[PDB]
């Protein structure tokens, strides 16, 4: 079966390893904190075709490390992640795409934006905000709840179809 290397990137507190977590283990657990920044695998069926997803769930690296531009290199489709109550975590949007394009050598990489913890009443990113900065990006923008499940497998769903009609 075909094979999807997936990365999550975003700013520290976004909910990246919670969304992992939620489509690998079917669970939300408040403060759990992965100890690898480990690849987690699922075997997926998306409009009838069987793949494996193997996810990268990346952590916040502040200097440059060769490696982790490979791995990242690596990366057929990113979740550009931002939580909904983090305004901060939404101005870093743009760094992280520049850096995805830095590191694949393309401006057109399969991209979803990826609006988490929308389960928070306390917004202060708007919809509207992110949707305008996705469609000037060409790239869907979901917003999920690692808390709820809404949204979480979609986000990872759409970014394969964003990879096979790539
Ligand atoms: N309410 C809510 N909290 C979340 C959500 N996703 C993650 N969190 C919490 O936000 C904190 C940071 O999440 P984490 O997965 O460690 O973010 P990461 O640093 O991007 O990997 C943790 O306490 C999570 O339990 C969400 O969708 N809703
Ligand atoms: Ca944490
Ligand atoms: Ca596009
Ligand atoms: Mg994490």
């Amino acid at each position: 079966m075909t094979e999807y290397k997936l990365v999550v990137v975003g700013a520290g507190g976004v909910g990246k390893s919670a969304l992992t977590i939620q489509l690998i283990q079917n669970h939300f657990v408040d403060e759990y904190d992965p100890t690898i920044e480990d690849s987690y695998r699922k075997q997926v069926v998306i409009d009838g075709e069987t793949c494996l997803l193997d996810i990268l769930d990346t952590e916040g690296q502040e200097e440059y490390s060769a490696m982790r531009d490979q791995y990242m290199r690596t990366g057929e489709g990113f979740l550009c992640v931002f939580a909904i109550n983090n305004t901060k975590s939404f101005e870093d949007i743009h760094q992280y795409r520049e850096q995805i394009k830095r590191v694949k050598d393309s401006d057109d990489v399969p991209m979803v934006l990826v609006g988490n913890k929308c389960d928070l009443a306390a917004r202060t990113v708007e919809s509207r905000q992110a949707q305008d900065l996705a469609r000037s990006y060409g790239i869907p923008y979901i917003e999920t709840s690692a808390k709820t499940r809404q949204g979480v497998e979609d986000a990872f769903y759409t970014l394969v179809r964003e990879i096979r009609q790539h």
